[PDB]
């Protein structure tokens, strides 16, 4: 299992234009379009994403294309932010698939502000941590998907996915 993998898990694939768990339109693997309400807003973010005129529709492999930037953009978000960059290099590979995950959900900054869990995680306090992790407006809202992002921080490992 990998950062792709598992996150193809967790946000599904939809080649249509569809609205997010908070109501944002979104297409592909978890590829927000806008937080306006407006179909044509997103619409035509979604032309200037790809790069023709989509009518709201995308093939495969353009979604795939969405989600290769996304991810590249993720990892190199956490690598310049100044509170993720430590947090990242202090930890093994699996956990650090698990941040890469929180960020390209909920953003950079998003996570920046779980400063308590951040400083836990660093320390190496896994049980600590993923209490923390679960007060939060994230676990209350999406439970199931963080349940699996929280068990990755505190095993190591990747089982809530199998
Ligand atoms: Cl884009
Ligand atoms: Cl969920």
């Amino acid at each position: 299992m990998n950062i792709f993998e598992m996150l193809r898990i967790d946000e599904g694939l939809r080649l249509k234009i569809y609205k997010d768990t908070e109501g944002y339109y979104t297409i592909g693997i978890g590829h927000l379009l806008t937080k306006s309400p407006s179909l044509n807003a997103a619409k035509s973010e979604l032309d200037k994403a790809i790069g023709r005129n989509t009518n709201g529709v995308i093939t495969k492999d353009e979604a795939e294309k969405l989600f290769n930037q996304d991810v590249d953009a993720a990892v190199r978000g956490i690598l310049r932010n100044a509170k993720l960059k430590p947090v990242y290099d202090s930890l093994d590979a699996v956990r650090r698939a698990a941040l890469i995950n929180m960020v390209f959900q909920m953003g950079e900054t998003g996570v920046a502000g779980f400063t308590n869990s951040a400083r836990m995680l660093q320390q190496k306090r896994w049980d600590e941590a993923a209490v923390n992790l679960a007060k939060s407006r994230w676990y209350n809202q999406t439970p199931n998907r963080a349940k699996r992002v929280i068990t990755t921080f505190r095993t190591g490992t990747w089982d809530a996915y199998k």
